[PDB]
Protein backbone atom coordinates (compact mmCIF):
# COMPACT_ATOMS: atom_id res chain seq x y z
CA UNK A 1 0.00 0.00 0.00
CA UNK A 2 3.11 2.19 0.19
CA UNK A 3 3.88 1.77 -3.52
CA UNK A 4 0.39 2.54 -4.83
CA UNK A 5 -0.28 6.28 -5.07
CA UNK A 6 -3.52 8.24 -5.29
CA UNK A 7 -2.84 9.13 -8.94
CA UNK A 8 -3.08 5.40 -9.70
CA UNK A 9 -6.69 5.00 -8.56
CA UNK A 10 -8.26 8.44 -8.33
CA UNK A 11 -11.33 9.32 -10.39
CA UNK A 12 -10.32 11.62 -13.24
CA UNK A 13 -13.98 12.24 -14.06
CA UNK A 14 -14.22 15.59 -12.30
CA UNK A 15 -15.49 18.82 -13.82
CA UNK A 16 -13.72 21.94 -12.61
CA UNK A 17 -15.40 25.32 -12.74
CA UNK A 18 -13.17 28.36 -13.14
CA UNK A 19 -13.78 31.96 -12.19
CA UNK A 20 -13.59 32.80 -15.90
CA UNK A 21 -15.76 29.93 -17.14
CA UNK A 22 -18.46 31.39 -19.43
CA UNK A 23 -21.89 31.32 -17.78
CA UNK A 24 -23.27 29.36 -20.73
CA UNK A 25 -20.72 26.62 -20.04
CA UNK A 26 -21.51 26.69 -16.32
CA UNK A 27 -25.18 26.04 -17.09
CA UNK A 28 -24.25 23.13 -19.35
CA UNK A 29 -22.04 21.62 -16.65
CA UNK A 30 -24.63 21.94 -13.89
CA UNK A 31 -27.46 20.49 -15.98
CA UNK A 32 -25.33 17.57 -17.19
CA UNK A 33 -23.82 16.46 -13.87
CA UNK A 34 -25.24 15.33 -10.52
CA UNK A 35 -22.25 15.77 -8.21
CA UNK A 36 -22.88 17.50 -4.89
CA UNK A 37 -20.02 19.97 -5.39
CA UNK A 38 -17.46 21.23 -7.90
CA UNK A 39 -13.84 22.20 -7.41
CA UNK A 40 -13.39 25.91 -8.14
CA UNK A 41 -10.18 26.87 -9.93
CA UNK A 42 -8.55 30.27 -10.43
CA UNK A 43 -8.72 30.23 -14.22
CA UNK A 44 -9.40 27.82 -17.05
CA UNK A 45 -5.73 28.04 -18.02
CA UNK A 46 -4.17 27.43 -14.59
CA UNK A 47 -6.68 24.98 -13.08
CA UNK A 48 -5.31 26.01 -9.67
CA UNK A 49 -7.72 24.89 -6.93
CA UNK A 50 -9.00 27.84 -4.88
CA UNK A 51 -12.28 26.67 -3.40
CA UNK A 52 -15.39 24.51 -3.70
CA UNK A 53 -18.88 25.40 -4.89
CA UNK A 54 -21.91 23.33 -3.94
CA UNK A 55 -24.23 22.43 -6.81
CA UNK A 56 -27.36 23.31 -4.84
CA UNK A 57 -26.01 26.80 -4.18
CA UNK A 58 -24.93 27.31 -7.79
CA UNK A 59 -28.31 26.11 -9.07
CA UNK A 60 -30.14 28.56 -6.80
CA UNK A 61 -27.95 31.43 -8.00
CA UNK A 62 -28.56 30.54 -11.65
CA UNK A 63 -32.33 30.28 -11.15
CA UNK A 64 -32.37 33.74 -9.54
CA UNK A 65 -30.12 35.43 -12.09
CA UNK A 66 -30.42 33.49 -15.38
CA UNK A 67 -27.53 33.98 -17.85
CA UNK A 68 -23.98 41.20 -26.16
CA UNK A 69 -23.47 40.87 -22.42
CA UNK A 70 -21.21 37.90 -21.75
CA UNK A 71 -20.94 36.74 -18.15
CA UNK A 72 -18.66 34.30 -16.32
CA UNK A 73 -18.80 32.33 -13.06
CA UNK A 74 -17.00 35.07 -11.13
CA UNK A 75 -19.93 37.38 -11.88
CA UNK A 76 -22.29 34.99 -10.08
CA UNK A 77 -19.89 34.54 -7.17
CA UNK A 78 -19.51 38.31 -6.81
CA UNK A 79 -23.31 38.53 -6.84
CA UNK A 80 -23.60 36.41 -3.71
CA UNK A 81 -23.29 32.71 -4.57
CA UNK A 82 -21.77 30.98 -1.51
CA UNK A 83 -18.43 29.20 -1.91
CA UNK A 84 -16.61 26.90 0.49
CA UNK A 85 -12.96 26.90 1.50
CA UNK A 86 -10.61 24.01 0.81
CA UNK A 87 -9.47 22.66 4.19
CA UNK A 88 -8.10 19.24 3.19
CA UNK A 89 -7.14 17.41 0.00
CA UNK A 90 -5.18 14.41 -1.21
CA UNK A 91 -2.21 14.76 -3.57
CA UNK A 92 -1.28 12.74 -6.64
CA UNK A 93 1.68 11.26 -4.77
CA UNK A 94 -0.12 10.55 -1.49
CA UNK A 95 0.15 6.79 -0.94
CA UNK A 96 -2.77 4.39 -0.75
CA UNK A 97 -1.65 3.64 2.80
CA UNK A 98 -1.76 7.33 3.74
CA UNK A 99 -5.08 7.91 1.97
CA UNK A 100 -6.85 4.96 3.58
CA UNK A 101 -5.61 5.95 7.04
CA UNK A 102 -6.67 9.56 6.46
CA UNK A 103 -10.20 8.60 5.35
CA UNK A 104 -10.67 6.08 8.14
CA UNK A 105 -9.35 8.20 11.03
CA UNK A 106 -11.06 11.43 9.97
CA UNK A 107 -14.24 9.62 8.91
CA UNK A 108 -14.18 11.12 5.42
CA UNK A 109 -16.34 10.20 2.43
CA UNK A 110 -14.35 11.92 -0.31
CA UNK A 111 -11.63 14.45 -1.07
CA UNK A 112 -10.34 16.25 -4.14
CA UNK A 113 -6.83 15.54 -5.37
CA UNK A 114 -4.29 18.17 -6.41
CA UNK A 115 -0.98 18.02 -8.25
CA UNK A 116 1.23 21.11 -8.31
CA UNK A 117 -1.80 23.00 -7.03
CA UNK A 118 -4.06 21.90 -9.90
CA UNK A 119 -7.31 20.00 -9.33
CA UNK A 120 -6.76 16.64 -11.03
CA UNK A 121 -9.21 14.16 -9.53
CA UNK A 122 -11.19 12.95 -6.57
CA UNK A 123 -11.26 9.93 -4.31
CA UNK A 124 -14.19 8.30 -2.52
CA UNK A 125 -14.45 4.89 -0.88
CA UNK A 126 -15.51 3.48 -4.25
CA UNK A 127 -12.07 4.20 -5.72
CA UNK A 128 -10.25 3.35 -2.48
CA UNK A 129 -11.90 -0.09 -2.22
CA UNK A 130 -11.04 -0.87 -5.85
CA UNK A 131 -7.37 0.00 -5.29
CA UNK A 132 -7.20 -2.09 -2.12
CA UNK A 133 -8.86 -5.03 -3.88
CA UNK A 134 -6.36 -4.82 -6.76
CA UNK A 135 -3.57 -5.33 -4.21
CA UNK A 136 -4.44 -9.02 -3.85
CA UNK A 137 -6.61 -9.53 -6.94
CA UNK A 138 -5.25 -7.39 -9.80
CA UNK A 139 -7.81 -7.14 -12.64
CA UNK A 140 -7.05 -8.66 -16.04
CA UNK A 141 -5.63 -6.30 -18.70
CA UNK A 142 -8.24 -4.23 -20.54
CA UNK A 143 -9.09 -5.37 -24.05
CA UNK A 144 -9.83 -3.25 -27.11
CA UNK A 145 -12.39 -3.63 -29.89
CA UNK A 146 -11.82 -2.03 -33.29
CA UNK A 147 -12.84 -2.24 -36.94
CA UNK A 148 -9.99 -4.24 -38.47
CA UNK B 1 -11.61 25.71 17.99
CA UNK B 2 -14.00 25.75 15.03
CA UNK B 3 -13.56 29.49 14.54
CA UNK B 4 -9.78 29.74 14.87
CA UNK B 5 -8.10 28.94 11.55
CA UNK B 6 -4.57 27.85 10.62
CA UNK B 7 -3.82 31.25 9.07
CA UNK B 8 -4.33 32.74 12.55
CA UNK B 9 -1.49 30.81 14.20
CA UNK B 10 0.76 29.42 11.48
CA UNK B 11 4.43 30.38 11.30
CA UNK B 12 4.91 32.79 8.38
CA UNK B 13 8.68 32.62 8.76
CA UNK B 14 9.29 30.06 6.03
CA UNK B 15 11.70 30.48 3.14
CA UNK B 16 10.61 28.89 -0.11
CA UNK B 17 13.03 27.81 -2.81
CA UNK B 18 11.85 28.07 -6.40
CA UNK B 19 12.91 26.15 -9.47
CA UNK B 20 14.22 29.42 -10.91
CA UNK B 21 15.99 30.57 -7.74
CA UNK B 22 19.64 31.27 -8.66
CA UNK B 23 22.13 29.01 -6.89
CA UNK B 24 23.76 32.10 -5.37
CA UNK B 25 20.45 32.78 -3.61
CA UNK B 26 20.05 29.12 -2.65
CA UNK B 27 23.39 29.32 -0.84
CA UNK B 28 22.25 32.48 0.99
CA UNK B 29 19.05 30.74 2.09
CA UNK B 30 20.75 27.58 3.32
CA UNK B 31 23.47 29.45 5.22
CA UNK B 32 20.95 31.78 6.89
CA UNK B 33 18.47 29.10 8.02
CA UNK B 34 18.45 26.05 10.29
CA UNK B 35 15.50 24.01 9.00
CA UNK B 36 15.86 20.41 7.80
CA UNK B 37 13.71 20.92 4.71
CA UNK B 38 12.34 23.62 2.42
CA UNK B 39 9.12 23.96 0.48
CA UNK B 40 9.87 23.89 -3.26
CA UNK B 41 7.74 26.17 -5.44
CA UNK B 42 7.25 26.25 -9.21
CA UNK B 43 8.57 29.78 -9.67
CA UNK B 44 9.51 32.78 -7.57
CA UNK B 45 6.56 34.63 -9.05
CA UNK B 46 3.87 31.98 -8.49
CA UNK B 47 5.02 30.47 -5.17
CA UNK B 48 2.95 27.39 -6.07
CA UNK B 49 4.02 24.47 -3.87
CA UNK B 50 5.30 21.54 -5.94
CA UNK B 51 7.55 19.59 -3.60
CA UNK B 52 10.00 19.56 -0.70
CA UNK B 53 13.80 19.57 -0.73
CA UNK B 54 15.90 18.43 2.21
CA UNK B 55 18.72 20.63 3.53
CA UNK B 56 21.16 17.71 3.60
CA UNK B 57 20.56 16.90 -0.06
CA UNK B 58 20.91 20.55 -1.10
CA UNK B 59 24.21 20.77 0.75
CA UNK B 60 25.50 17.62 -0.97
CA UNK B 61 24.52 18.93 -4.41
CA UNK B 62 26.12 22.31 -3.74
CA UNK B 63 29.36 20.75 -2.49
CA UNK B 64 29.51 18.76 -5.74
CA UNK B 65 26.43 29.47 -19.87
CA UNK B 66 23.03 30.25 -18.40
CA UNK B 67 22.74 31.31 -14.77
CA UNK B 68 22.64 28.15 -12.68
CA UNK B 69 19.44 27.82 -10.66
CA UNK B 70 17.87 25.28 -8.34
CA UNK B 71 16.25 23.43 -11.25
CA UNK B 72 19.74 22.80 -12.63
CA UNK B 73 20.90 21.04 -9.46
CA UNK B 74 17.65 19.07 -9.32
CA UNK B 75 18.29 17.94 -12.89
CA UNK B 76 21.82 16.89 -11.95
CA UNK B 77 20.57 14.54 -9.26
CA UNK B 78 19.45 16.42 -6.16
CA UNK B 79 16.56 14.37 -4.70
CA UNK B 80 13.17 15.99 -4.16
CA UNK B 81 10.39 14.76 -1.90
CA UNK B 82 6.70 14.70 -2.78
CA UNK B 83 4.05 16.69 -0.96
CA UNK B 84 1.56 14.14 0.39
CA UNK B 85 -0.32 16.19 2.99
CA UNK B 86 -0.65 19.87 3.92
CA UNK B 87 -2.80 22.20 5.96
CA UNK B 88 -4.64 25.12 4.35
CA UNK B 89 -5.07 28.70 5.48
CA UNK B 90 -8.77 28.04 6.16
CA UNK B 91 -8.32 24.68 7.91
CA UNK B 92 -9.69 25.08 11.44
CA UNK B 93 -7.73 24.61 14.66
CA UNK B 94 -10.12 21.77 15.48
CA UNK B 95 -9.31 20.08 12.16
CA UNK B 96 -5.57 20.75 12.46
CA UNK B 97 -5.45 19.30 15.98
CA UNK B 98 -7.31 16.15 14.98
CA UNK B 99 -5.09 15.71 11.95
CA UNK B 100 -1.86 16.03 13.97
CA UNK B 101 -3.05 13.79 16.80
CA UNK B 102 -4.57 10.99 14.73
CA UNK B 103 -1.75 10.83 12.17
CA UNK B 104 0.98 11.42 14.77
CA UNK B 105 2.41 14.42 12.90
CA UNK B 106 5.05 16.91 14.02
CA UNK B 107 4.63 19.53 11.30
CA UNK B 108 3.05 20.40 7.94
CA UNK B 109 3.35 23.20 5.41
CA UNK B 110 0.33 25.45 4.82
CA UNK B 111 -1.00 26.46 1.40
CA UNK B 112 -3.47 29.09 0.24
CA UNK B 113 -4.71 28.98 -3.36
CA UNK B 114 -1.88 26.53 -3.99
CA UNK B 115 0.81 28.89 -2.68
CA UNK B 116 3.17 27.98 0.16
CA UNK B 117 2.34 30.49 2.91
CA UNK B 118 3.51 29.02 6.19
CA UNK B 119 4.05 26.00 8.39
CA UNK B 120 2.61 24.58 11.59
CA UNK B 121 4.33 22.47 14.24
CA UNK B 122 3.24 21.63 17.77
CA UNK B 123 4.92 24.87 18.87
CA UNK B 124 2.34 26.94 17.00
CA UNK B 125 -0.50 24.50 17.70
CA UNK B 126 0.09 24.61 21.47
CA UNK B 127 0.17 28.41 21.46
CA UNK B 128 -3.14 28.55 19.57
CA UNK B 129 -4.74 26.11 22.01
CA UNK B 130 -3.40 28.12 24.93
CA UNK B 131 -4.78 31.37 23.48
CA UNK B 132 -8.30 29.90 23.45
CA UNK B 133 -8.61 30.18 27.23
CA UNK B 134 -5.82 32.66 27.96
CA UNK B 135 -5.47 35.14 25.07
CA UNK B 136 -2.45 37.47 25.26
CA UNK B 137 -3.04 41.16 25.92
CA UNK B 138 -2.72 43.43 22.87
CA UNK B 139 0.87 44.62 22.39
CA UNK B 140 1.80 48.30 22.32
CA UNK B 141 3.54 49.73 19.27
CA UNK B 142 5.13 53.05 18.37
CA UNK B 143 4.88 55.01 15.15
CA UNK B 144 8.08 56.07 13.36
CA UNK B 145 7.80 59.87 13.45
CL1 LIG C 1 -10.82 -0.41 3.25
CL1 LIG D 1 -4.85 0.78 -8.61
CL1 LIG E 1 -4.25 32.13 17.69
Amino acid sequence: SHHVRVEHFMNHSITTLAKDTPLEEVVKVVTSTDVTEYPLVESTESQILVGIVQRAQLVQALQAEPPGHQQCLQDILARGCPTEPVTLTLFSETTLHQAQNLFKLLNLQSLFVTSRGRAVGCVSWVEMKKAISNLTNPPAPKEFLEVL
